[PDB]
């Protein structure tokens, strides 16, 4: 492998030079033949495989303190070295959690608010035993996240995997969604998206109120034990109607979208360990929710009745209606945010802040790893400047990881 | 090992077995990904290429193994032995030409890929015959607005001392002009060129959309300037269809769309000297040729003629004109009787078309990065697509501009 990879930006003609790409651990899915860069998606750890993950991120963590070979740093090394021998796995001191986590979101390729990695409130929650406090912690990461329409990004980490028959997970993809469910006639109500989600829940005993904007409860799962159903309290759950500047006809739509985005479903590696369960959360950029969620035709798909209000020629596609009725709702919710004083960033601002952020990396890291198919903004692609910026890929551990579905895999007790 | 791709919006799985094919590098290993940079012969490396493009033509036809087939192979191993090069038949430059097209992982017009006219040029000598022969591809081609797709192909390579190149990027293009004022006015991502062609004696009328000559290389020799006769550039004046306002911006663009630049490479043969013309994608113009700050750079203009607030980059009032500008040059066209596809069109054409090449070629290579529209990118069906990229042969590869090569 190359010792110095560049990229250039192809509207500034700025070229970085990345030598991070030499600290890959993992396989993209590509080879020297094909490129899997658009493919979505391309039992515990012996011993033997864990000492030198161990090993390589606590050289990491005693470099990044400048502490590299240190009185403290070999005695550290020991200290984890005879913890994996004698009971198989090792705790994380809480210094090393906090840093691992910072750094997963750091390495985050598909993660396009990364400038703001260093400041992340982590809470530690090792010590939780039942659903129930799962729950307490839950809701604790939501009003200090939410933070009256101040967001501040955070991550709880629930203890790390031991034998796979004990883990904890969130059910949840994220700590709020709204329902979907499915008519006997075809059509769905709510999110498409959260069907299936939803399906379990009302199987386990949820009473579901079937409107287009249900906050689904939290299904928690503790030890490897069953989940159990929690009913967030509403007053913690910050939601934002949606309306727009100049078509007084848009909150007639009664539209709306949650504050706080928390992806829940997600594994954090550090050092070899696995937390099944480390929900996190930052703010939106606009377009999540004004392209993807409202606009996708596997989601709320609400483009025809917004192009439809706006008297738009619907016949012919070279009209851009479409195109029309993206831009007006992805105004409306930027607008409505901002009225109603909750975070959110425009992926013009984000791009270029990403940008920034991109180019202090490689002058301070040697490289920073983005996915320029998740990096680009689904819409106005182009005119952002992440679009001409060339990219590189690979997976830096710590890292947050993608894992099966826990209905699928659960044991049933 | 068979690979699956699926798309997320539909759910369709087809199966990629033609990737299994490809032997060239995509650029990419397998701890780095290299999915979004632009750009990542002798006797006995010859006839291996030439064994190869022979026997994929000779099986599309279903006469493999034939004695057609057998004495092909004998007639291009005794050419390259005692000319350490060999001559395509014409059957084979039209299918070669027409496959190169076909296997362009970043065209996203590739579903009309088998009508493609193939324009055999490859006796030209000198680059007045050039001239002749890429003004009649652009008057067959242009066909008074109901374009229809092309391919010129020039003499393969020889020694590398006597290519014969398109000097121009594109046969049609406006002209870049650096103001003192430090400005550019027309086209910046021609400035250079112009101004080899006016050092070169061509006098520019230094006007915003300037039809540039042709910079002609014939042999290896110095390139020579030519005026395409303005009767056979169709161009359309930009309007749109509700504010009345806009034609008043003066804005206008060429119609046909022609790569001259790149090479074509067939059976281990190299043609530096292939332009090709399709027609407009209609983001090619609104979006990146109008709207790149690089480029022609009128989102401000256009927005502040649509009183836009543009104090915050919130208000999206750079996506708005954004849209309307995209509008006016389908609309445009479209007033003109003047070929060009908007971007669901045309990929709503390619989902079509990855299916129909799964189900007869087993896959189709696809780059997402150029694929994907590059406005509205997640409402057009290609961004919902996964796709596999790699390289097949033959191929469209890119080659160095010559004026970092050539010495006079
Ligand atoms: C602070 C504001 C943040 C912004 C603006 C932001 C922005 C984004 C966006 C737009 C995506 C694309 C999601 C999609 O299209 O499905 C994304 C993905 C992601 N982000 Fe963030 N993010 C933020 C905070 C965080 C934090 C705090 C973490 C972790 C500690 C994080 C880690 C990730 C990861 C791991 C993904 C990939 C998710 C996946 O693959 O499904 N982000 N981010
Ligand atoms: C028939 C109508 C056609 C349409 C609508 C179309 C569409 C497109 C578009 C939108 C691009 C992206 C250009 C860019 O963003 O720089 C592209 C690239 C390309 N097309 Fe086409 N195309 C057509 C015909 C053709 C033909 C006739 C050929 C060859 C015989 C061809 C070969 C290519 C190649 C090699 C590229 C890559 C260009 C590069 O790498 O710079 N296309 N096509
Ligand atoms: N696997 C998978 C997979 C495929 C498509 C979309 C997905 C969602 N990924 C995260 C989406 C999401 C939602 C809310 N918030 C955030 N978020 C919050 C902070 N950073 C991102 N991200 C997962
Ligand atoms: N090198 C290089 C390089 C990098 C990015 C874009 C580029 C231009 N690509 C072609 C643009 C263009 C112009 C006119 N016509 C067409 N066109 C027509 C049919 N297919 C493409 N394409 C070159
Ligand atoms: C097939 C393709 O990879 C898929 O649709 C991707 C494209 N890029 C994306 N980019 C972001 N940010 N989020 C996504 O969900 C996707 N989906
Ligand atoms: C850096 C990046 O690869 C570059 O900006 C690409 C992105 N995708 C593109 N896609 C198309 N169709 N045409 C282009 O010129 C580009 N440019
Ligand atoms: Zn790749």
């Amino acid at each position: 492998c190359p010792r110095f990879l560049k990229v250039k930006n192809w509207e500034t003609e700025v070229v970085l030079t990345d030598t991070l790409h030499l600290k890959s651990t993992l396989e993209t899915g590509c080879t020297e033949y094909i490129c899997m860069g658009s493919i979505m998606h391309p039992d515990v750890a012996t011993k033997d495989q864990l000492f030198p993950l161990a090993k390589e991120f606590i050289d990491q963590y005693y470099s990044s303190i400048k502490r590299f070979g240190s009185k403290a740093h070999m005695e550290r090394l020991e200290e984890v070295n005879k913890e994996i021998d004698t009971t198989s796995t090792y705790q994380l001191k809480d210094t090393e959690l906090i840093y691992g986590a910072k750094h997963a979101w750091r390495n985050a390729s598909r993660c396009v608010g990364r400038i703001q990695w260093s400041k992340l409130q982590v809470f530690d929650a090792r010590d939780c035993t039942t659903a129930h406090g799962m729950f307490n912690y839950i809701c604790n990461h939501v009003k200090y996240a939410t933070n009256k329409g101040n967001l501040r990004s955070a991550i709880t980490i629930f203890p790390q995997r031991t034998d796979g028959k004990h883990d904890f997970r969130v059910w949840n993809s994220q700590l709020i969604r709204y329902a979907g469910y499915k008519q006997p006639d075809g059509s769905t109500l709510g999110d498409p998206a959260n069907v299936q989600f939803t399906e379990i829940c009302i199987q386990q005993g949820w009473k579901p109120p079937r409107g287009r904007f249900d906050v689904l409860p939290l299904l928690l799962q503790a030890n490897g034990n069953d989940p159990e159903l929690f009913q967030i309290p509403p007053e913690l759950v910050l939601e934002v109607p949606i309306r727009h500047p100049k078509f007084e006809w848009f909150k007639d739509l009664g539209l709306k979208w949650y504050g706080l985005p928390a992806v829940s479903n997600m594994l954090l590696e550090i050092g070899g360990l696995e937390f099944s369960a480390c929900p996190f959360s930052g703010w939106y950029m606009g377009t999540e929710i004004g392209v993807r969620d409202y606009c996708d035709n596997s989601r709320y798909n609400i483009l025809e009745e917004v192009a439809k209000k706006m008297n738009l020629d619907m016949r012919k596609t070279s009209s851009l209606w479409k195109d029309q009725a993206l831009v007006e709702i992805n105004i409306a919710v930027l607008y409505s945010f901002q009225s109603d004083k909750v975070t959110i960033v425009d992926h013009h601002s984000a791009t270029e802040s990403f940008i920034k952020h991109m180019e202090n990396e490689y002058r301070c890291r040697g490289g920073c790893p983005a996915d320029w198919v998740w990096i680009v903004p689904p819409m106005s692609g182009s005119i952002t400047p992440v679009f001409h910026q060339e990219m590189l890929n690979y997976r830096l551990t710590p890292s947050f990881e993608y894992q099966p579905d826990p209905w699928n895999t659960h044991v049933w007790k």
